[PDB]
DNA sequence: AAGACGTGGAC
DNA sequence: GTCCACGTCT
């Protein structure tokens, strides 16, 4: 009964749809970069993110012609930052490869890094009108609930069958409307959570709703490190500064210098690190920041450094009305904020 | 197949 | 505390 399923569902949407910023136009630049923020992101920590970038990055080719530290310094703070390099990246190679348009085909644009089977179908459906599903948590949820499907969410199968169902159910005249209808049908009505069944549009459709399952649906399933952390302050209150691994945890954003220590044994394999001379005082604060898949234990040592060499390697020393200008991890902010508000 | 990869806010 | 949060890449 997929027409009739549709014309409920696009009715709703075109009544209740939420004036989101992403949402003024159709342009596939401002479509992909807000759908490659809005990943694990909640809309409302987005918006903001989303409109100092675009005023910054206003064109595909501005994005591509800026510096990678520029671009992580407009992410700072919105986590997973690779989602931003891959975006950098991919923007870099529309503009170079394919005319800095947006390739309106899955399989090319596909290819591109960080552009996922999701984001092929936001894309090109909203922006072009390709008829490619475009299944998120949201749309996971939903389908689950329509359909009574009780595959784990997280099983890579799983994401397939709900995308067959797409193919199967998705209003061929109107694509973009149809994925996104579905997307905020499952932001605003069909949540997690308590889901607003009594006034769901598509409620005569739903098996969860007639079996009295809503909420239990879809079906779905961390390590310790400690960390040493030092700032290390000039005479002329320059503070000692690094640059990530491109590779990795926080990749490329700066951090104060730091060490995993396993246990808390000692201020010694922070004072190891050399390579340039480097007393430590007593830590002055001990927090924690949880990621995803780990948690840090932070101890932050301060200190008092001396120039007995050069600063090469990944480290920088950085005046302190400077340190404003890097792309820093919220852990290290934190590390800054204290080490501040302690020197009073 | 499943772990890496941030962060903040509702509950 | 937990869950959001499949999103993507590995
Ligand atoms: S009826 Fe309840 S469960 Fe079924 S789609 Fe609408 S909100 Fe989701
Ligand atoms: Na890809």
């Amino acid at each position: 009964p997929a027409r009739e399923f549709q014309r409920d569902l696009l009715d709703w949407f075109a009544r209740e749809r939420r004036d989101l910023p992403w949402r003024k136009d159709r342009d596939p630049y401002k479509v992909w970069v807000s759908e490659v923020m809005l990943q694990q992101t909640r809309v409302e920590t987005v918006i903001p993110y989303f409109e100092q970038f675009i005023d910054r990055f206003p064109t595909l080719e501005a994005l591509a012609d800026a510096d990678e530290d520029e671009v992580l310094k407009a992410w700072e703070g919105l986590g997973y930052y690779s989602r931003v390099r891959n975006l950098h990246a991919a923007v870099k190679e529309v503009k170079t490869r394919y005319g800095g348009k947006v390739p309106d085909d899955p399989d090319e644009f596909s290819r591109l890094k960080g552009v996922g089977p999701y984001t092929v179908g936001a894309v090109l459906s909203l922006a072009y009108g390709v008829p490619e599903p475009a299944v998120d948590g949201n749309v996971m949820r939903v389908l689950s609930r329509l359909f009574l499907v009780t595959d784990d969410i997280a099983k890579c199968s799983t994401r397939k069958r709900f995308e067959q169902i797409v193919r199967e159910i998705m209003a061929y005249e109107n694509p973009g409307a149809f994925n996104e209808a579905l997307i905020e049908l499952g932001a605003l009505v069909c949540t997690p959570r308590r889901p607003s069944c009594l006034l769901c549009p598509v409620q005569a459709y739903c098996q969860a709703f007639a079996e009295g399952v809503a909420e239990e649906l879809p079906v779905k399933m961390v390590k310790q490190v400690p960390l040493a952390v030092a700032v290390l302050a000039d005479d002329e209150g320059r503070v000692l500064i690094r640059k990530r691994d491109s590779t990795g945890l926080l990749a490329n954003l700066w951090e104060f210098p730091s060490c995993e220590t396993d246990g808390a044994d000692g201020k010694e394999k922070l004072e190891q690190m050399v390579g340039l001379q480097v007393e430590l005082t007593e830590p002055i604060v001990s927090f924690e920041h949880a990621f995803s898949h780990l948690v840090w234990q932070l101890t932050v040592f301060p200190g008092r450094l001396v120039h007995g060499g050069p600063v090469e390697e990944p480290y920088r020393l950085a005046p302190e009305d400077e340190l404003k200008a890097y792309a820093f991890p919220v852990s290290h902010q934190r590390v800054w904020r204290e080490y501040k508000e302690w020197a009073s």
